């Protein structure tokens, strides 16, 4: 019954998911002056040329664009990672206003939205097993700021009216996720967790420094989605982000400068 309302939002999650107050929870604020450059960090390897998207689903919390992860197709490697991580889905977190929406923050700055490209470590066989491991997932986080339109995001925006409510899905084949990436792959990285229940501490976070720009019309359409199912009172799907959590005993490393 968890969600993003006053009654079941982030401040309530710890009751059903005690790990919400754990030692490596996400998101976090990225203090740019405190993040240390790690010359040993390798360039990130994002290989999405063979990606096979399949479907887009409104799950009542956000919408997921799902991929075929039964083979090494779209994969993330390098950077802070050991091994190969397969892309399984991507989703976003956004706000009701352009001044809020991202989960991670940069020197306390909030972006209008944040894209999460979720990948799982192939050494664990499947996603369900991977989330039970400290190095099971690698999530590539990309900030969205409002300005010029992002062409590669338009196919997603255009299909949203067909998955307006919780439980609705639609075919979403032949979508190229490379169109959602910024020019630079410079990043910050730290050990964290899923940002919605079950809040499992299985994620190596890789957050890109360069945000992508999307238009006001594009994000406006995200805000027309519904948290509710069809035939239920309309609750706009906005502010589906968890605020920054205590960094605790962790160091955020930078791949640049
Ligand atoms: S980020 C991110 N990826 C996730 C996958 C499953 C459940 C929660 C999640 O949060
Ligand atoms: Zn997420």
């Amino acid at each position: 019954h968890w969600g993003y309302g006053k009654h079941n939002g982030p401040e309530h999650w710890h009751k059903d998911f005690p790990i919400a107050k754990g030692e490596r929870q996400s998101p976090v604020d990225i203090d740019t002056h405190t993040a240390k450059y790690d010359p040993s960090l390798k360039p990130l390897s994002v290989s999405y040329d063979q990606a096979t998207s399949l479907r887009i689903l409104n799950n009542g919390h956000a919408f997921n664009v799902e991929f075929d992860d039964s083979q090494d197709k779209a994969v993330l490697k390098g950077g802070p990672l050991d091994g190969t991580y397969r892309l399984i889905q991507f989703h976003f977190h956004w706000g009701s206003l352009d001044g809020q929406g991202s989960e991670h923050t940069v020197d306390k700055k909030k972006y209008a939205a944040e894209l999460h490209l979720v990948h799982w470590n192939t050494k664990y066989g499947d996603f369900g097993k991977a989330v039970q491991q400290p190095d099971g997932l690698a999530v590539l986080g990309i900030f969205l700021k409002v300005g010029s339109a992002k062409p590669g995001l338009q196919k997603v925006v255009d299909v949203l009216d067909s998955i307006k409510t919780k439980g609705k899905s639609a075919d979403f084949t032949n979508f190229d996720p490379r169109g959602l990436l910024p020019e630079s792959l410079d990043y910050w990285t730290y050990p964290g967790s899923l940002t919605t229940p079950p809040l499992l501490e299985c994620v190596t976070w890789i957050v890109l420094k360069e945000p992508i720009s999307v238009s006001s019309e594009q994000v406006l359409k995200f805000r027309k989605l519904n948290f509710n199912g069809e035939g239920e009172p309309e609750e706009l799907m906005v502010d589906n982000w968890r605020p920054a959590q205590p960094l605790k005993n962790r160091q955020i490393k930078a791949s640049f400068k």
